Parts: C-alpha cells; sequence; structure tokens
C-alpha cells in the first residue's frame, strides 16, 4: 500500500472466525498505512438479532457539544448533560431541530457539515459502558476479543456504545496509549471518517502546535483531549496528507497505533468501540507521548513477555529503537510468505 488509502475488506466466514488473524492478514494487506480501514461482515453474520428491545437502555452521560472556531479550526466544548434513555435521544436525533439535512451527495453532506458545526449543538450519547453483541456471538466479539491486551487484567479492554445524531463529532486524536480499536456500526444512519497515516502523524501534531500554543505550552499531548476540529480543506492547504471513507451499518473500523482519525455521525445512529493490541503495538505503547494534565498503562508486563532482550535496556532508558510505520505486525509471517 504505497499510496497508504484507506482499504476495504470482505472476508469470508472461514476468514473472519479469527480476529487477530484477519488483523494480521489486513496488516500484511498494508492496511496499517492508512491508519485506518473498512471490514464488512459476512452476509450471514449479526451479533444481535433485533435492535428494538433497546429503548430503556440508559445513557448516563450525554454531551451536548459546543463547538467554538473559524476557517476550518475549531475547539469542540462537552456539557454534560442529565441522564437519559434511547428512546428520548431517537425522539430529540429525529426531531426537526436536529435531524440530518436534506441531501444528494456526500460531498454535500460534508459541505453542511463544516459550515454549521459551531451552530445548534447536538447531544452525543458517547462513552456508553456496555455492548449490544448477545452473549453466543463468538466471531469479532468487541467484549471479548481475547487481543494481548488482555496481559493488563492478568477498563480500556472493556467495550463503550455510541449514540450518535447528525453533526456529532470526534476529534482528531490517536488511540490512548496509541492503541488499536475496532468501531462497528449497530444501526442507523452513516459515520464518517477521516485519517493521518501514521507515517504523517507528526505533521498533524506539528500543524495543530502552530494554531493552539496556548493548549501545547499547557499539555505536550494536547490532542489527546479530543476537542480538536480541523477541516479537510485546512489539511490539503497545509499539506497534511489524509483520507475519507464512510462507514455504514454493519461495517467495522480499524483504527491503528498513531492512526488519527476524526469524524462525524450523519444521523441517528449506534457504534459500539473497545481497543486492542498485536505484538506490533508493543513498541507503539513504549514510545507514546501521554497527556500530562488529566488511560496509562505500564508497558512492563508487555516489555517482560515479548521483548525479554530488550527489558533491561528499556528499563535503563537505553532502547533507542525508532518505529517503522510501514512495517506490519510479526504476526502477519503467515501472510508475507
Ligand atoms: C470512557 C473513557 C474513560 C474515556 C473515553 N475512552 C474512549 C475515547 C475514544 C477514543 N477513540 N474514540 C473514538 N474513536 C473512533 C470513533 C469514535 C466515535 O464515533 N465517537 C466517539 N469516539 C470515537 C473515542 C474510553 C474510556
Ligand atoms: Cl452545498
Ligand atoms: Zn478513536
Ligand atoms: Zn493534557
Amino acid at each position: 500500500n504505497p499510496s497508504a488509502r484507506i482499504m476495504t475488506f470482505y472476508p469470508t466466514m472461514e476468514e473472519f472466525r479469527n480476529f487477530s488473524r484477519y488483523i494480521a492478514y489486513i496488516e500484511s494487506q498494508g492496511a496499517h498505512r492508512a491508519g485506518l480501514a473498512k471490514v464488512v461482515p459476512p452476509k450471514e453474520w449479526k451479533p444481535r438479532a433485533s435492535y428494538d428491545d433497546i429503548d430503556d437502555l440508559v445513557i448516563p452521560a450525554p454531551i451536548q457539544q459546543l463547538v467554538t472556531g473559524q476557517s476550518g479550526l475549531f475547539t469542540q466544548y462537552n456539557i454534560q448533560k442529565k441522564a437519559m434513555t434511547v428512546r428520548e435521544f431517537r425522539k430529540i436525533a429525529n426531531s426537526d431541530k436536529y435531524c440530518t439535512p436534506r441531501y444528494s451527495e456526500f460531498e454535500e453532506l460534508e459541505r453542511k457539515y463544516w459550515k454549521n458545526l459551531t451552530f445548534n449543538p447536538p447531544i452525543y450519547g458517547a462513552d456508553v459502558n456496555g455492548t449490544l453483541y448477545e452473549k453466543h456471538v463468538d466471531e469479532w466479539n468487541i467484549g471479548r476479543l481475547r487481543t494481548i491486551l488482555d496481559l493488563v487484567e492478568k477498563g480500556v479492554n472493556t467495550p463503550y456504545l455510541y449514540f450518535g445524531m447528525w453533526k456529532t463529532s470526534f476529534a482528531w486524536h490517536t488511540e490512548d496509549m496509541d492503541l488499536y480499536s475496532i468501531n462497528y456500526l449497530h444501526f442507523g444512519e452513516p459515520k464518517s471518517w477521516y485519517s493521518v497515516p501514521p507515517e504523517h502523524g507528526k505533521r498533524l501534531e506539528r500543524l495543530a502546535k502552530g494554531f493552539f500554543p496556548g493548549s501545547a505550552q499547557s499539555c505536550e499531548a494536547f490532542l489527546r483531549h479530543k476537542m480538536t476540529l480541523i477541516s479537510p480543506l485546512m489539511l490539503k492547504k497545509y499539506g497534511i496528507p489524509f483520507d475519507k471513507v464512510t462507514q455504514e451499518a454493519g461495517e467495522f473500523m480499524i483504527t491503528f497505533p498513531y492512526g488519527y482519525h476524526a469524524g462525524f455521525n450523519h444521523g441517528f445512529n449506534c457504534a459500539e468501540s473497545t481497543n486492542f493490541a498485536t505484538r506490533r503495538w508493543i513498541e507503539y505503547g513504549k514510545q507514546a507521548v501521554l497527556c500530562s494534565c488529566r488511560v496509562k498503562i505500564s508497558m512492563d508486563v508487555f516489555v517482560r513477555k515479548f521483548q525479554p532482550e530488550r527489558y533491561k535496556l528499556w528499563k535503563a532508558g537505553k532502547d533507542n529503537t525508532v518505529i517503522d510505520h510501514t512495517l506490519p505486525t510479526p504476526e502477519a509471517a503467515e501472510f508475507l510468505k
């Protein structure tokens, strides 16, 4: 993948059955170079039979997202609201005040998103501790991915739900500890995404530091606050390489270590997310620039199990390793030959 473009995968039931193995395969194809990838599950596969029974589910901390800014540069302020049900949320999402505008092409809804993001602050039913997967579903269960991340246990290994409405957005960020993430769109309107290849993440970081010097002087890793919104036109103007994709109901999105992403919701929808790891991530986690002011994992456990050679060297602070973002996960051995 020398273009480092967002790749889409259509695994067959046999390919899909093993998660970490498929993640290894996609990586062998160079999916990780984009920072983001799309996986379409086999037609037969459904994580839940019906999403009709979830009306009385509680969103405990709804956030009214207030955006301030101009000419492609913005800051999102999350005003916590009183707990509400999925029924209360769906009624607001679909109301004449908060419903999706009329549009033809996606290019139109995007244009409208970046014009109106500062007006009529929507509510986002974000970071809801729970799962919509049924107990019995073994393939790609966000609640139990059984990645090397489980070594921490031996609360970022838990799943979170997101109830979105038109114009609700997520700011530019990599995952905490520069981890991988899985995002499944359970039902509803699409979710649009923007991605910066990990090989260019430092150019986005540099750009963001230039625009928000107050923020940068206050916290080294200020993008981790998940408050910074940057227009694709601003990225294009400052020559930051990026790509866009639209995830539709019943699709999976994978974010890779140090793969900056941001996006917005088209209308009323629900998506489940969690973090996961591969052997590749261990150097990403060790090297990660964290938020000072303000999720932190002690790498020691991983460096003792997978890098025993470099353990005494790293503990000392002599492990001068340099991350190659083009390199696939060791696990992709069986798929690279
Ligand atoms: Cl327009
Ligand atoms: Zn994310
Ligand atoms: Zn901070």
